[PDB]
């Protein structure tokens, strides 16, 4: 991979894997997500930054990640993704991303993720302080760059709580170490495939997962174990919960849409 | 990744991935294992297969593993280039063998090896049999004719047998249950997957003090989607060692039993 000629973006190809698609022969979502994590850390390393504010303890975490995929790539094919980051102020920052198929050229996906400014002991969020805004800027295009132009598009719509009885549920689910990052938390891609575990296999078989949009609201510790609670709200939309298997304290809530195949 | 120069086995390079790195900042077993898995895939289409040969489908004949066998010496770290080199071989009327090498593209050195043994099965039965002669023509002009093996040694640990643990084990980890995510193409529990909830059991202490240097797993029956595993494990032993053993968490009924060793960081 390499950052553009402007140097505002970057770029990087991937040829997909054997083990990396599903019964379509094409790259699931947790495919997708991993690459588009992949290349925002590629990005990361081209301008010098760590996976200035360490002395502080502040850190980058993810509120919300919104994935729109047109087309899965097939296993062997290349797959093109851009990336780039941009300030939102002191709310946080935002990192987006277009995947194109690298032979026909055309935009085959796209997503955008929210990221707030959290103390790494503590836990406790902030708003963005103006030393640190100056320095990530030059790192960003200038005028407003959105994968999601649209006005009153999805990835910017608020996600109610899921109410029980679900219609849906797969309880009991724990990471394993291969779920963990370098870090040893759990990799944010794990609670995509938890939350599409309370989907029904049907609905998996018959249907192209379209859209899905997560909020993250409480990490999941290595020794939590976590319930994943589905309820149809209609193409096919659903309504998503996950929630810690005991106390039931809410970790994620999302959304999906799901077109007939 | 491309077959070599006389079409006998297949090299490919893979640049180690930021999700694909454990604490240590370098590659775990698994993302080895799926490497391994993934330029054998690769092999296999460079060639004209599926694993299955035109005779092997219609009698909806498939390759299984039984056993997996790896070492590594040196683990890749993140950004770093990995070289494989593939080949497989018969071995009459048992089955087949799949090799590989693994080496650092930088210096060129073998940073690992792994060997795996397959059986031929009905599809449908899952009744095992020996390779016909007809299947073992059109599968020996793919390989080389002269053995070449990644463990050549007289008293190498990839053909030891392995004992089956005794209740109670030392340690254990319950509940196990495979997501889609665990799943290859065909709906089936990717082998890699095996190797994970094997290495579950370890405690996190050996894991933090200890680098794992070779990995020994038969597989004896696979897990279906809607199975719950249960992962054994019990210290045999500078080194460490153990046996594992992983079974369906209701009636005990074994799906897998292994060996690993551990050497201290
Ligand atoms: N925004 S992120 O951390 O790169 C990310 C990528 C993929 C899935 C979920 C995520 F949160
Ligand atoms: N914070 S970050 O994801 O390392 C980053 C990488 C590249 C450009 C701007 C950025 F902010
Ligand atoms: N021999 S195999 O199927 O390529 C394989 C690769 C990696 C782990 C376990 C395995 F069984
Ligand atoms: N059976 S297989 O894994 O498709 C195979 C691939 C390449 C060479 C020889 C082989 F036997």
């Amino acid at each position: 991979g390499s950052l553009t000629e402007d140097g505002l973006s970057y770029k990087e190809k991937f040829v997909v894997r054997s083990y990396e698609v599903g019964s379509n022969k094409t790259a699931t979502v947790e495919t997708i997500a991993n690459l588009l994590q992949e290349v925002g850390c590629n990005h990361a390393q081209s301008v010098g930054f760590s996976t200035t504010m360490r002395k502080l303890h502040l850190i980058w975490v993810t509120a919300r990640m919104h994935i729109e995929i047109y087309k899965y790539p097939a296993w062997g094919d290349v797959v093109e993704i851009e990336t780039w980051c941009q300030s939102e102020g002191r709310i946080g920052t935002r990192r987006d991303w277009i995947l194109k198929d690298s032979v026909t050229g055309e935009v085959t996906g796209r997503a955008t993720s929210k990221w707030v400014m959290m103390n790494q002991d503590t836990r406790r969020l902030q708003k963005v302080s103006d030393d640190v805004r100056d320095e990530y800027l030059v790192f960003c295009p200038q005028e407003p760059r959105l994968a999601f132009p649209e006005e009153n598009n999805r990835s910017l719509k608020k996600i109610p709580k899921l109410e029980d009885p679900a219609q849906y549920s797969m309880i009991g689910l724990k990471p394993r170490r291969a779920d963990l990052d370098m870090n040893q938390h759990v990799n944010n891609v794990t609670y995509i495939g938890w939350v599409l575990e309370s989907i029904p296999q049907e609905i998996v078989d018959t249907h192209e997962l379209q859209v899905i949009t997560l909020d993250y609201r409480r990490e999941c510790q290595q020794d939590d174990v976590v319930d994943s609670l589905t309820t149809t709200t209609s193409d096919s939309q659903f309504l998503h919960l996950l929630r810690l298997s005991g106390d039931g304290q809410e970790i994620n809530r999302g959304t999906t849409l799901w077109r007939k195949k």
